[PDB]
């Protein structure tokens, strides 16, 4: 079996991507943010504090005939964002682009942080990291990918995010039509439960490639690209007027400047991120200062290859017995 769904940016800056998901019977369609950095499938619902919902589409378990409450089960999640959500759990049928999974854990939100309430275009999240990260207790739950694995033609899923355009999420197969050249696979570490890999180095613009090991995680749930201070400094030094602002909390640059591309290494292969992808617009409406798409990870504790880097390639998440990450140009 297979599945394929279209993913769309929530705004003109590609802050996040939403993908339609069918939950329950009859089907209740909600637009979820596919997160390969988390392992929980939560959605705004009829249980969510009325004051905490502002325009989102909610899931009403009572209206689904396949919905069943998982007695005593609760959940609580926190994001690197400072974001948080919690509530109860139900089991229901979930379908993504034609691929159906029965008995999937659907975490119903009773409480949602302000950040979420503010985002009217996101109805919930669908975690695609490893199940060891699930926050359901006392009994931990498996992710949607984990539940489909068995039925997939291949235990894989691909990420093809678009730049200021719609993209695709495929389950069970590799569209050899979506990329150019060959796919370069790299080893993945599951120790921390993330799609953790090691990049072989980087290059700034037409500059010489620097061979250095960069351990980070492929996270579709993160907007930007977070790298070590040394690397980030080398990139920004090439942009006239660019500088780190303590008030803004990151590197900013004159909106009129032209950004150089950024190259990251994958084995002997190289993925080039056009400078256009790094521009995050005016820090504030009307401002002549723009926010950079490449920031330091000094305060995060881990390097993150977010949407900024991921959208520049065709990404294969091989969930085989020995997980691997595949990268290809497109
Ligand atoms: C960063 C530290 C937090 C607290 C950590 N949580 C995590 O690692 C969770 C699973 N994953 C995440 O926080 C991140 C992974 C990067 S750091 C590990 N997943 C992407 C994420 N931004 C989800 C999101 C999407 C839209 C809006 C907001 C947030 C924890 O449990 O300790």
């Amino acid at each position: 079996s297979t599945g394929s769904a279209t993913t769309t940016p929530i705004d003109s800056l590609d802050d996040a991507y939403i993908t339609p998901v069918q939950i329950g019977t009859p089907a209740q369609t909600l637009n979820l943010d596919f997160d390969t950095g988390s392992s929980d499938l939560w959605v705004f619902s009829s249980e969510t504090t009325a004051s905490e919902v502002d325009g989102q589409t909610i899931y009403t378990p009572s209206k689904s005939t396949t919905a069943k409450l998982l007695s005593g089960a609760t959940w609580s999640i926190s994001y690197g964002d400072g974001s948080s959500s919690s509530g109860d759990v139900y089991t229901d049928t979930v379908s993504v682009g034609g691929l159906t999974v029965t008995g999937q854990a659907v975490e119903s939100a009773k409480k949602v942080s302000s950040s979420f309430t503010e985002d009217s275009t996101i109805d919930g999240l669908l975690g695609l990291a490893f199940s060891t990260l699930n926050t359901v207790s006392p009994t931990q739950q498996k992710t949607f990918f984990d539940n489909a694995k068995a039925s997939l033609d291949s235990p894989v899923f691909t990420a093809d995010l678009g730049y200021h355009a719609p993209g695709t999420y495929n389950f069970g197969f590799i569209d050899t039509t979506a990329y150019t050249g060959s796919i370069t696979y790299t080893a993945v570490s599951t120790k921390q439960g993330f799609w953790e890999w090691t990049s072989t180095g980087y290059a700034v613009g037409s500059g010489t490639f620097k061979s250095t090991s960069i351990d980070g995680i492929a996270d579709t749930g993160t907007t930007l690209l977070y790298l070590p201070a040394t690397v980030v400094s080398a990139y920004w030094a090439q942009v006239s007027g660019a500088k780190s602002s303590s008030s803004v909390g990151g590197y900013v640059f004159p909106c009129s400047a032209t950004l150089p591309s950024f190259t990251f290494g994958v084995g002997s292969a190289r993925i080039v991120i056009p400078g256009d992808y790094i521009d995050f617009g005016p820090i504030s409406t009307g401002s002549s200062s723009c926010f950079g798409g490449i920031q330091s990870s000094a305060g995060i504790g881990i390097n993150i290859f977010g949407d900024v880097a991921l959208k520049a390639a065709f990404v294969v998440f091989n969930g085989a017995t020995t997980p691997t990450l595949g990268f290809a140009s497109k």
